């Protein structure tokens, strides 16, 4: 909540109780540097932040003159000083060129407040409540506003995110997911359907059912659909979300190294949430559909197991060789309800395997999918937004990998090498030949929820997958 | 190999033993089907191969009228006749006219390697020739370019293949350097074989540590050979891992593991490959082919976990794990290259399981700065056969491999992004003036495969010279 | 170095760069804070580091008034000021919870300390600006008699410090044994100290079997040796003997040791390490006692010559050693030497060892483990030790954990036949080989945990700490006050 206040008038006239400065590339030569020789003294080179105790400016270094560079710095700006005494900070303005930058700067200062700390018994609320940004350049005013909105917007959607994300498991259980849902709708004035189990029965969701069926009787499951329908749609999207609340990996079950964090696991989930949230209120002219699969995986007497045979929604046969690949038939039942809805392009997110982290590393996620134009506009936006996206190439090899000698289809591959993408080619034989030109399949395993501060994500959560789907939307509408 | 002979005649008219006909997309409407009616009695629907047999034709399916299955089609196709008395087989033309004759030659050409060697039941194969009725599904113009491609890029590729196949005991560095000797000979290359003396007067002393345990068994070389034609527009240096055995070293690996280390050399016999092909080929470049070759063992001399090596670059290395040794070889083979003053430095290394992991067995990945010098190596790649993917650096990968003692260590601090991050390790050896001109290609999923796939047979592949080749070509037609 | 100079004045008339205030258990009240206010607008609230730039003093907070905790500060404001432009900085003197000569001792002792780290073969090292403290003799709440004694102790022990710290801290190829004997040669030299060096010949001549058993993989790449330090003062109230595990590099033998647990190996010499450093240290504080440094220094290497599970080697002592277990070598390097350090007949015998992953994971890593059978001799290591700022812990033995250790097929097994109790097994092992005559004499120190650590703590920078050698320096000097 650092409320940001536009004002024209200068740098050096604008008031508030503290002043940050930007050194880009270490330039130290610009005006708003009052005293270099304080930081010549201390050897300041323009690495992290200083703070000039006496004229109460504090300096934060960008390491190129990068727009993501930028974003990074500010959050890191205003987390430094979200534990001062400063209640306002002033701030120049560093530059389309001009509205990404203002929307960098807005958002890079606005995601610097937030830490999920709630379980902290010493939190303490921040006395920084406002940025004062003095509308001049550092090297215009319907700019900043535009960027203010989406920074605002943006801001919220992603701490949506981050905050349910970072629930811990016996607190954020399915029918919580449809909770923040609910407010979410109420919020945006949206359409939203909540159906369990029994809604899933008679839709022969079998895939879905069968990952709920250890927890059933503890968590019953929710399949989530929000609604976004504008007055102008120029496009119908399928935004499909995997929200494991917690994976314990089932009779498969996980390591006890490698269980925790896996509250994460609805972070697919949790963004299509988020979508939603920042779709509507940028009013984009699309008619948006999140579609939401929510359950554990958990271990019991009634769980489903390897040697299972499962029938899909869409009719094709899965025989179960490990339970702790069970995000993918949530998926497959999950996009089977989405492919219904005869949208013109279906989005999934899912954190959906730990070989896409071992191929990429924890920071960036893959995209995968058939459409080289699709795929490639929603890298070119995603990279825009700031995410760490990288495409991950299907090949008829790897497709081998996936069959079954007893079922249509195989939850695993029969190799221990490309799981990312047998994960993708899984799902893409629930998808019907008349989406398959229509699809991308999002793996946000990795940066969906990393165990330190990295870029403008706090401990944990990141929001992953937000930012770049809006950016994405937002390029489509451009074109259609 | 496959004597492909070139002659002007209808299919029909032509005269062969036996005859291919290749079904695309399961078209079986052609007149060349002589007998559609025993393909329906026997369930043939274009799937593999079917044999005619009173009419003594191969079908072979092409599910989509795609090149790069009909290259592995062809390949099949071929594989099938092998076994067979047939001592020749005639087959008509398939069709970018260029790249259909190309796959189709080098596909039938390739189905007849199989690393058989030790095999105590292996026969001479009775197929000796295709004859190529010229006659569409100047053509002989491009037939001719076809096929002299096809030749030199069999031969190309059964070379390294031959080598990464051959057992550790016996393809050692010496070996290596003795199968350089003759590429060199019979291309008429100038060829330098270093030892360890001479790493060590270049203070080269990454690779040297790796090479400490057996040095006394069988010595480390640097091979260096060099194809300088009477019109170089580019001078281009080819980098290669050449581990002819890696046991992990001290980092021992699970026996499981261990098993197919002999293809540790993959990247650096990839480069007496390509040094081959783009001889043969006459390509406009002087190109120098640089291979680090050497064992990863294990004994009482191993480097260690705790070691602190000096690069030749100068940058000192922490070394926490002997298994992550390529990169250790490639980061003084590098900087030799450098030294050369080239205009495009690419690196093959079979370097990181993390790579497999994430991208399969049958893809290989791309690494640099320069994206449109990336973008040239993924799509020429592609196109020759290869399958290929571009992997993105970030900052936030780069902090993973800093050294606490050191410049840099030989492992990342996470148990992810480690195809990645050894691709920012071996960048930290790369001089700011040849950043954008570097491309790294980890080939350690399809140098060496443990099954039959698209034209390769089971072990070696000869992964990486086809896709270097065809990124060769490329880049002297906008020079 | 860190040139400490002590100066007769108020803390308020020295001059220096800048200045250096504690703060103690968040008590802001003193003059020397010369600007309270802000501190107070900056949320100071004596937690780590803070800089007053306008009047560019650095306070350094100190949780309670503690002696120990005044140390790590010190050594903590050094660590900041290193990275600074400031040539110089003056400091008050401290006396917290020890007692004056304590407090004199750790503070100097912590700001020497801050300038170690071990960047060698970083390309990006820089000398540090900062050359000089000024220590200005007046109370924050004789004086000079007893700073002049704190700064030559602090002087000594950060050399010997120092020198332990590098040698531990050097990489394997380079930290051989003939490396270990090397810097024990300078140590000898500095100090007028006898030294021996026996190589694989001597070893086979006194049937030391143990020690060449774990140097047989090796022995043709680096050739084991025993090195024999001597301090011979005027006058000697006491002959002591201390023995060190100078493991250059353990990999496991063909017991092979995981990846992930082979690194930092190189720190299996940490033992023999603070032997070398103690010798110096015992030597220039003057020691009334003869001092022996025994250092067995070896590889522990794989190859198609290494000892194995199911060898059964001879000791120097006559005793017989079924091996299971080839990581469990250091025991063996040490039941050999051990045996040497007794033919001296010394009247007290300290052996120190990175011994046993047990111990770690009991006590933890910042912990040393101490053995033996003199309750009262125990003590006064511990006591000592503790005061001296090491952590230490007894384990104690008793007659079911010895029986673990028993082979069917000869006198004693060189693991236990339990997966519990491993340092103390370890400890019982040493003790087959500690005659009867010495059983009251003896004394067993695990450094296996804070030898070695893979952070900055306390007055340790990342890698090797020194661990054992402060300990056993005053561990000697209160030995020597009651003879
Ligand atoms: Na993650
Ligand atoms: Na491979
Ligand atoms: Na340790
Ligand atoms: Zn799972
Ligand atoms: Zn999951
Ligand atoms: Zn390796
Ligand atoms: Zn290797
Ligand atoms: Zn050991
Ligand atoms: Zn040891």
């Amino acid at each position: 909540m650092l409320k940001i206040k536009l004002e024209k008038t200068t740098f050096e006239n604008a008031k508030a109780e503290c002043s940050l400065v930007f050194i880009i590339n270490k330039d130290f030569s610009h005006a708003w540097v009052k005293n270099k020789e304080l930081l010549e003294t201390f050897k300041y080179e323009g690495e992290g932040v200083f703070l000039d105790q006496e004229n109460k400016i504090l300096y934060a270094g960008v390491k190129e003159d990068d727009v993501h560079l930028l974003r990074e710095s500010a959050c890191l700006a205003v987390r430094t000083l979200k534990k001062l005494a400063f209640k306002s900070v002033k701030v120049g303005v560093y530059t389309n060129a001009l509205l990404e930058n203002l929307k960098a700067l807005f958002l890079g200062l606005k995601l610097g407040l937030y830490e999920y700390d709630t379980f902290k018994s010493n939190k303490k609320e921040s006395v920084l409540k406002e940025a004062i940004v003095a509308l001049e350049l550092h090297k215009l005013e319907k700019s900043a506003k535009e960027a203010l909105k989406y920074a605002e917007i943006m801001t919220e959607s992603l701490n949506i995110v981050k905050d349910l994300v970072n629930t811990p498991p016996m607190i954020g259980t399915p029918v919580y997911m449809a909770e923040v849902a609910q407010k979410v709708a109420k919020e945006n004035h949206l359409e939203i359907h909540v159906h369990d189990e029994k809604f899933l029965e008679e839709k022969k969701m079998n895939a879905f059912l069968a990952v709920n069926k250890a927890s059933l009787s503890v968590n019953p499951p929710r399949l989530i659909h929000l609604v976004y329908k504008p007055k102008k749609a120029k496009k119908k999207i399928a935004l499909v979300g995997k929200g494991l609340t917690y994976d314990c990996g089932g009779l498969s079950l996980k390591p006890a190294d490698y269980m925790v964090t896996m509250k994460a696991d609805k972070g697919g989930g949790s963004a299509v949430i988020g979508l939603l949230n920042a779709l509507a209120k940028l009013g984009v002219e699309a008619e948006v559909h999140g579609i939401i699969g929510a359950t554990e995986n958990m271990i019991g007497p009634a769980a489903y197991k390897p040697d299972d045979i499962l029938i899909s929604k869409e009719g094709k046969s899965i025989e179960v060789r490990n339970t702790d690949a069970e995000g993918r038939l949530v998926l497959a039942d999950c996009l089977s309800y989405a492919q219904d809805l005869n949208p013109d392009v279906i989005v999934d997110f899912a954190t959906l395997t730990g070989a896409c982290v071992v191929g990429l590393g924890e920071f960036t996620s893959a995209i995968m999918g058939h459409n080289e134009e699709l795929k490639n506009l929603f890298e070119t936006s995603g990279l825009e937004s700031g995410e760490l996206l990288a495409k991950l190439p299907f090949n008829r090899h790897l497709k081998k990998l996936i069959e079954s000698k007893i079922a249509d289809v195989c939850n695993i591959s029969s190799s221990r090498y490309g799981g990312a993408i047998t994960a993708g080619l899984f799902l893409n034989e629930f998808i019907r030949d008349e989406f398959k030109d229509k699809w991308l399949h999002i793996d946000i395993a990795g940066p969906a929820y990393v165990e330190k501060e990295w870029d403008v994500n706090s401990f944990g959560a990141s929001g992953a997958g937000v930012r770049a789907c809006t950016a994405f939307v937002e390029e489509l509408l451009k074109k259609a």
